[PDB]
């Protein structure tokens, strides 16, 4: 697998990473204190995870870059601008965790729940966003796509943030209106929450490293990427409720959370009116009894079964996308990170 | 007064930056909701203060650029990066709101305190992070000081981010420890948390629109400006007690946030040992009556008056400053800036 073997020289890169991150202290001692909470937060939330989306960028920099241009110091910059993009995965999942209430994630307590962080997580939250950009700087900033990495950053933050912003928005906490929950709502809620920074990014990222800046490109790279970052969502969100919290590492939250969940509008495309009643009588509420309520009304429904029929036509649908739109680009790239989310 | 003049002109363009803020939606009539609360989040949360900041980009610029080349698009410039300025401030207010666990900012509740708000507020002023970045990039793309820019709020980010981490990590809620809080922590606490953004930002950034880039310029500016901004949170600190809530628009909390203030610091220094008790017994506590008990031994030591001492010495200091380190650039600049925090 062309992931596995990356991975070790990457994962062993975050030593540099936060060594680098935490001399911004030899010459003002003044913030040392805060130099050492900025490591603590570094170590606590950028590790533990699958590390699909820094990965990406360093798989498919090799796959897009003459191997006479992956010298030592390219690679180290390969390495950096994949844990840029684990950066803001991390920053995103802190706040996020801090708005939908959440318990655990990567298999250990929430940052904001640990006793004495609490609410100062959402500065920590911003600071692992900055320290995106300081590490751009410090080892890309002579190179020609240095703008144009800083730019796509930003962008996928912006878009981000608005998806998050649908998300919030459609599941008010105390206020069950079921019809809001409709399918062509759900697929923007996550194009912008996920797609876009999941899958684009750390593709488009390489591009730009290697030279293929071209709108064409790009916009091709996006047709296939933001469709299987819907996949991708969709996956987490059934995951949310039928996956096992010792493998996710996570308690699920999106019933109690009231949230515009694939799960709940795939409910919603079924129901009868009685079955409606029930959804509509035990939805967004936290107690376990009613949760239990709505997982048995998903079981009637069988959306687990519904559920395994997408995964199946996903892929299909997804691997006719890359036969049409990968050229001028190695197939390859996209067939390796399909294989990475699928199985 | 020159901010005076220039008022009028830069409140009224917030109309052309909330236009082309939402006009992202006519591409995209998906995000059309997420674009609606955009727009509420800049209405509420970017109007309503001095502009100090803002005004000071387009002040300066207007001092530093030859009337030649203060065309109508040069102008729109300025207003607009004088506006991201003020999006900063909002991005940190937002957000330092909830963590200080304040009650009303610029005269009205805290958006975080409004019904249906809550902890959303939390993703609401990282979009108003996100905007700066889109605004520099819709007007200023295409000058040569656009990176320049760019750099400058990443990094005047950075560092306001460090010294919000210091003012947390300083004032740990319950764990009442005052030997902790020196005049060496609390000077390193403001020049980070405040200093840079509120008075070297604004005008480093008149200063690059105005291709003045040179490392020993900024130097000089830094000088000055670091040591108005020190000035500005002792202001700050001695407003949240001593202030009336009608005209200052937020009600204090630092006795019951715990916080470094720099009253309490100055209390530490005159307290006989039975003062120190009573500060130890009483600080950092929510009741009222706790509350009151502080603010009269603050009464007691006379710190209202050593603080109005402490800016008459603070303005001599300045001005020294500016006698010294302005040139080549105009006193004026400076000048101008100190009249209007002072008096
Ligand atoms: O990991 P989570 O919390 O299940 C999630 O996928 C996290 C997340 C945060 C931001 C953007 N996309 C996903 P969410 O959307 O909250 O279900
Ligand atoms: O306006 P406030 O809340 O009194 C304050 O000045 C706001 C603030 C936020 C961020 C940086 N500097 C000041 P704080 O430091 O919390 O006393
Ligand atoms: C956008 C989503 C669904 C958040 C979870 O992403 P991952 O499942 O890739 O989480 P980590 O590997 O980074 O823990
Ligand atoms: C850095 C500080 C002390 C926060 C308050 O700044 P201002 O007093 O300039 O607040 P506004 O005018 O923007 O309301
Ligand atoms: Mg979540
Ligand atoms: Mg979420
Ligand atoms: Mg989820
Ligand atoms: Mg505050
Ligand atoms: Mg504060
Ligand atoms: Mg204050």
């Amino acid at each position: 697998d062309v992931y596995a073997q990356e991975k070790q020289d990457f994962v062993q890169h975050f030593s540099q990473i936060v060594r680098v991150l935490t001399e911004d202290e030899m010459g003002h001692p003044e913030i040392g204190d805060a130099i050492a909470r900025l490591k603590e937060v570094l170590e606590y939330n950028a590790i533990g995870g699958k590390y699909n989306r820094g990965l990406t960028v360093v798989v498919a920099f090799r796959e897009l870059v003459e191997p006479r241009k992956q010298d030592a110091d390219s690679l180290q910059r390969a390495w950096t601008v994949g844990w840029c993009v684990e950066l803001l995965q991390a920053f995103f999942l802190v706040a996020d965790d801090i708005m939908d209430s959440s318990l655990t994630r990567r298999g250990q307590i929430c940052w904001y729940q640990k006793p004495g962080v609490g609410l100062d997580a959402i500065n920590d939250a911003n600071l692992l966003e900055a320290c995106i950009y300081r590490l751009l700087k410090l080892y890309c900033r002579e190179q020609p796509y240095y703008l144009n990495l800083i730019e796509l950053f930003l962008q996928s933050s912006y878009q981000t943030e608005i998806g998050q912003t649908l998300d919030l928005l459609t599941a008010p906490q105390g206020n069950v209106d079921l019809v809001r929950f409709t399918e062509k709502r759900y697929k923007s809620i996550v194009k912008y929450k996920t797609a876009f920074y999941s899958f684009y990014l750390p593709i488009a990222a390489a591009m730009y490293m290697a030279g293929i800046d071209g709108e064409k490109e790009h916009a091709n790279a996006k047709k296939i990427l933001l469709e299987m970052g819907e996949f991708f969502q969709i996956q987490d969100d059934y995951l949310d409720l039928f996956g096992d919290p010792s493998v996710t590492g996570k308690i699920g939250t999106d019933i109690q959370d009231n949230k515009c969940s694939w799960l709940v509008v795939q409910c919603l495309q079924r129901a009868t009116p009685e079955q409606y009643q029930i959804l509509k009588e035990n939805y967004g509420q936290k107690e376990a009894e009613k949760v239990a309520r709505v997982k048995a009304l998903y079981e009637e429904l069988d959306l687990p079964a519904v559920f395994l029929q997408y995964e199946e036509d996903s892929y299909s649908h997804i691997m006719a996308l890359i036969e049409q739109y990968a050229a001028p680009l190695p197939p390859a790239v996209f067939l390796g990170l399909a294989r990475k989310i699928y199985k």
